[PDB]
């Protein structure tokens, strides 16, 4: 029990220092350690409540009782006497330094996750190295530090949908009494693109300056992983070489997948290129329904363009399907085409005018799932199809990493691979939500349990998402389908409503489009099993019921908690209507 | 216990049927009386924890023990055979509608409180009164039926606060890629009135149709109480005449204090003439510290004006004062100027033009608190100085209902007076947060208390708020002084960070002027005592934490809880640096 704890602990950490928060002799080691400019871990057993166990296990180690005790990689290094009689001989930097590999981690891939945990371990004491590479897309795009969410994801995916957003704030400030006349205001794509790159870039510098400032082997070279401890890498020269570490984070991330079909990979492109794009797509083709589709195709009608989405089967598959007919009835409103049930079978009309910075032109061809054919132009071609890992480049086979039938790693529930010292974090662990901020509390956890003796493991339940289409889509939990399907319809009841933003009345917006529900379980407590709301600033209103949900939150919880006026959000306190009684929800 | 429970429900309940789901006996009786339309509330026994002792105790006003059975304003009335005798004779109308009072329920005050205790009652079938009246301001102004926050508090004073953020929604769009000029961009503040006072119109009709669809009796008369059961109204004409009813509530509300200084009410205005004022109030003076006093001079300051509040003590009396601090600091670097430790002594200088749509202009003098003066001139000056009831207008001092030094209504837990059959609600219920969703759910839970046999309290502990500012502020829960104070500092860790909106760096705005923190409990969990933050969207992000905070959220729970990406709210889930560490918050 402890004594296992211990055992593990004491192993793989880099640098340890066993403590009491009252002891002066322990204040004297540490005064030494940080003068040295030595990190490490420390754990103070006055404030376990099982220390008195824990120092008796010590001795198993150290045939001692007492505090400190520090050790260096499995090895007990001494206590107060001995550390000092090592620093005031010069001896301690060498016998810190020791090891038998290169680092104490390797992190291949230098995105959300595996920064975050090259960072956390470098903070107690691993001797730490971060790889990244950014292989380019079909036509040359190529980006810096930090991974998909920074480059080509979340981060210029919102800017962008913030500058639509503003085209209705363009219309609403005339009703509010703003003199401007919207309809004599055009948008500059490129002017928008500069802004973004410029944030992104600052990112770029600052996750360097980072790495820098804790004393990370930052390598701009791809990683390959030959053996339980050797990573081969291969830099910007081609000179390849081989380093060692004791634990491997894998976090190498996804690509976008494109379909096997003429044209796609020489006219076509993906979200990896839209989002640095020196010309305004145009008239624009998405093909796909995935929140990437989605999101991509809302901005873009918002900005201006002329936008068709091309959608195999349905929207938002995964996804609560009320929810997601009545984001696409929304789009469909405001600007958006829709070829439904159409899949595309490219030609290149135009080739890409790269000197007066315009797009080209396409001839699209496809067919609905009834047989009739689908034929049109358009300027630009976005795939958003799915995106995919490609392990086979990472890995070799030999040294006995497991992978599932799409290619993800197979992990225990604390991110171990079936090779004891590897670990896998992010979009290619099998089974987790490919969310940014998963990746990275996945990768700070890990780096605590292996280098500072913590044993708090990651929760990848209920956790919550939003989509920023032009109208936002927050949830938590399960959709309606799925808790029917797990309880049976006569244990389901669902609370809902319409409703209007106060912004949106001066504004002469719609009056029953925003719409919120909670899914519940009735045999027990009228537990809420998921929670959905279509409306703006989403993500803002989800978020603090997340926590609620965490805690087993029932619809009791939600009736005594009052409300903030006036708020869209507060319209979860109130709620009423249920589906089966068949009142309407409008307001 | 169960016996006195029973022996409350059918002496106060107008109309009640005792049924079970299953019994169509029950299901013949609901037929009629549906048919007759009768409205009235139904315990289904079959659905209660001890609807079996219940059923038994029925005997007691019966002498039967089966279902169903319906009463009437206390008195059995019969079972199934019974009924249906009546309904065949054409008795059941007359039966129904005995009475020794006019009302079953007179409400005294139609806002936010009273309309909702007097629909709710009436679904019950309760014969309801609702009577309000608006006692024009000293210049004249009046309004229609809905109460302060309808016509001259929350949404006004919103859409007012929308119409200054569009200000910097229109500086930031440039950034975002469009071609408007800000700098050539002008506001017409009559245009804003206009739509806003649409919008309230708008709201007094509604009102006005939902109490008709409810059969609730409407009057737009002056209400005083002369007995615990008589009510004197006086009428447009001044004809005085008297009603009567079984249960009261009083729901009168507050109105604006002005100082006990020359020219206050002759030449200053409040927020009760702010909200339809037909001129723009140009250089304005706003005397007063409290939410009132910033969020007007918040929204005036980004709607072009020239604003100064004069600030007698501090900002925000009674809310966490490290947060004023950083409220009021925003408003001072975005052009609201303060007069710092600051009262008045009001001089006219020119009339309010009211041909040709202009303000007047007046002379402030003054002095700070040690001694010197001060003096300047305004076009138009607001009192927010707090506000008040005058329960001598509304009730007589002979009936027997207890005040307190403030003069507001002093009730038990279930808002009883100290005359039995007598209620209070909204603001003039002693100690209660002065809020309109507060107001609401006290009105709606004793209407069904009243008539439905209900038993479930409001819950007055922890109610979430939001300040309207420039920047917005939302809290639930202690601020840290309070902690502090309670508990002592030793068992209180706070944690907290600065943070920027992804949405304002494109925007080029400030890096470190946005701010929460979480104040908590050491010695019990960490559990989260308060909540604040500072940012844009403040009400959305604060109000789904209160429904965790209402069940005992720790630090732990908000760490477990995994973020939404790229929002402000998901900074909460990540929280680390503590106030006791010493590191900066800074990003
Ligand atoms: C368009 C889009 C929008 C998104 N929006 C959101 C959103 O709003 N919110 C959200 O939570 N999530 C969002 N996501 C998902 C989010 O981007 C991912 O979940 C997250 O980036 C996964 O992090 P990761 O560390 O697993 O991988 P990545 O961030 O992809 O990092 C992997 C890195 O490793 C590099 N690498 C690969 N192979 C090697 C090698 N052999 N050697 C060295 N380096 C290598 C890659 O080039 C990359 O830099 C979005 C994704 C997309 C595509
Ligand atoms: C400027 C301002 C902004 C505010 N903003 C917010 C906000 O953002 N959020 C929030 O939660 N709260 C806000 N409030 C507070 C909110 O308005 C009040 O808490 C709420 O209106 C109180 O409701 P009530 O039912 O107690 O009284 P009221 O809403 O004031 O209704 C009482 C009614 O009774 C009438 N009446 C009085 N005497 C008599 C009589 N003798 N006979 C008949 N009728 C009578 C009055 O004229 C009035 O119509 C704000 C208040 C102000 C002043
Ligand atoms: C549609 O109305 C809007 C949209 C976006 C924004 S950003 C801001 N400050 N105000 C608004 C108002
Ligand atoms: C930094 O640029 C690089 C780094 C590593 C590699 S491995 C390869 N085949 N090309 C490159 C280019
Ligand atoms: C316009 O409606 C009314 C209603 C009741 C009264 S009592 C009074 N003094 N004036 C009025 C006006």
């Amino acid at each position: 029990g402890t004594s296992q704890w211990l055992r593990k602990t004491v192993d793989s950490a880099a640098v340890i220092l066993f403590s009491k928060t009252t002891c002066p002799y322990c204040k004297k080691v540490k005064d030494v350690l940080a003068e040295a400019k030595i990190k490490h871990a420390t754990i103070e057993l006055d404030q376990l409540s099982n220390g008195s166990a824990i120092q008796k296990c010590l001795a198993s180690f150290s045939k001692i009782e007492t505090v400190p005790q520090m050790f260096v990689r499995g090895k007990f290094i001494g206590d107060s006497q001995t550390v000092l009689k090592y620093y005031s001989n010069d001896e301690l930097a060498g016998i810190v330094n020791e090891s038998k590999y290169d680092y104490d981690l390797i992190v291949i891939g230098g995105g959300s996750g595996g920064l975050a945990a090259g960072k956390e371990a470098a903070k107690y004491g691993a001797k730490t190295a971060v790889l990244d590479y950014v292989e380019p897309t079909p036509i040359g795009t190529t980006w810096g530090l930090g991974g998909t969410c920074v480059n080509v994801g979340c981060i210029p995916k919102k800017l962008m949908h913030q500058a639509g957003l503003l085209s209705h704030a363009l219309e609403d400030a005339e009703h509010f009494g703003w003199s401007l006349d919207r309809s004599k205001i055009s948008h500059n794509w490129s002017t928008m693109v500069e802004g973004v790159q410029s944030h992104i870039g600052s990112l770029n510098w600052g996750y360097k300056v980072a790495l820098r400032d804790n004393q990370v082997t930052y390598l701009n070279a791809k990683g390959r992983l030959i053996s339980p401890h050797e990573v081969q890498i291969t830099d910007k020269n081609q000179k390849v070489s081989t380093i060692t570490g004791n634990k491997i984070i894998l976090a190498t991330g996804e690509r976008p997948k494109y379909p096997e079909i003429p044209g796609a990979v020489e006219y076509g492109i993906t979200s990896d290129d839209l989002f640095s794009l020196p010309y305004f797509p145009g008239k624009t083709l998405v093909i796909g329904a995935s929140y990437v589709a989605l999101e991509c195709a809302g901005f873009l009608a918002s900005l201006g363009g002329d936008v068709t989405v091309m959608v195999r089967s349905i929207l938002l598959r995964g996804f609560d399907q009320q929810m997601a007919e009545k984001v696409g009835d929304y789009m469909e409103n405001h600007g958006v085409k829709f070829a439904k049930l159409c899949v595309p079978d490219i030609k290149q009309l135009k080739v890409v005018d790269t000197e007066n910075n315009k797009p080209g032109l396409l001839l699209v061809k496809g067919h609905y799932t009834d047989g009739k054919k689908f034929e049109e132009e358009f300027e630009t071609v976005i795939f958003a199809v799915g995106r995919e890992p490609q392990l086979s480049k990472v890995l070799c086979e030999t040294v006995g990493v497991k992978l599932d039938k799409n290619g993800r790693v197979v992990c225990t529930d604390d991110e171990q691979t079936t090779v004891s010292n590897v670990y896998a974090i992010g979009d290619i662990n099998a089974g987790k939500p490919q969310l940014t901020p998963v990746a990275i509390q996945a990768g700070r956890y890990l780096a605590r349990r292996l280098f500072a003796g913590a044993t708090e493991l990651t929760d990848y339940s209920n956790v919550a998402t939003t989509v920023f289409t032009p109208l936002e889509y927050g949830a938590c939990g399960l959709s309606e389908e799925d808790a029917i399907e797990k309880y049976g319809d006569k244990d389901i009841e669902v609370y809902h409503s319409n409703f209007k933003p106060l912004e949106w009345t001066v504004a002469h917006r719609e009056d029953n489009v925003c719409y919120m529900k909670l899914v519940c379980r009735k045999s027990d407590n009228m537990r809420v099993l998921g929670l959905h709301v279509l409306g703006p600033n989403a993500g803002e209103i989800t978020q603090g019921y997340a926590v609620a949900i965490k805690m087993g939150a029932t619809k009791a919880d939600f009736d005594r908690t009052i409300g903030i006026h006036p708020t869209c959000s507060e319209t979860f306190t109130t709620l009423h209507v249920t589906k089966k009684s068949g009142v309407s929800p409008i307001v």
